[PDB]
């Protein structure tokens, strides 16, 4: 049931897009966002620990993103290579974790 | 650097296999094991929270597996459909998580 929608879907180069999260579960340890349609550490954008409120960037961090405490992801100054899928993984306290995929298109 | 090796690699139907974990990082919240070569909640075997020492089964749990506190995974009474890839994800305190893939073959 966790979902993400991009706002806007079609984004103009140089403008911004918000990946808005819906149905965020409770009893969470943290968030991890990835570029592409799969959880993979080689393409992690950012890790975020809820208790300490610490964001840590990953290999796919571009320096134009902001993760908020509700797990939504802002990307500013979009370029053509931002186009595609993004994957949010949410880590539950029982370690039975949940993923959701979003997407947007830069024109 | 996290890795997993199956012992034995080639496993006889009805016998057991241990997915032994190496280089387990420190400062971990938990473990999640998956069937297949990717982290995906629809194929989660088990979630394990280190602090409370609780295992919770996922959709791909067969009832023949045991995860230990060092993250190694025993599978007993193997069948032909156990053949293939397994994926361990390790959740770090900074949420910049690590994955490793193992495999074995049932003959």
């Amino acid at each position: 049931q966790l979902t993400t929608e991009s706002m806007p879907f079609n984004v103009a180069e140089g403008k911004e897009v918000l990946l808005l999260v819906h149905n965020l579960p409770q009893q969470l340890f943290g968030y991890s966002w990835y570029k592409g349609e799969r959880v993979d550490g080689n393409r992690q954008i950012v890790g975020y620990a809820i208790g300490t409120q610490q964001a840590t960037p990953g290999p796919a961090n571009s320096g134009r993103e902001t993760i908020y405490p509700n797990a939504s992801l802002l990307i500013q100054n979009v370029t053509q290579n931002d186009t595609g899928f993004y994957t949010l993984q949410v880590i539950k306290s029982d370690l039975v974790n949940e993923e959701a995929t979003g997407q947007f298109h830069v024109y």
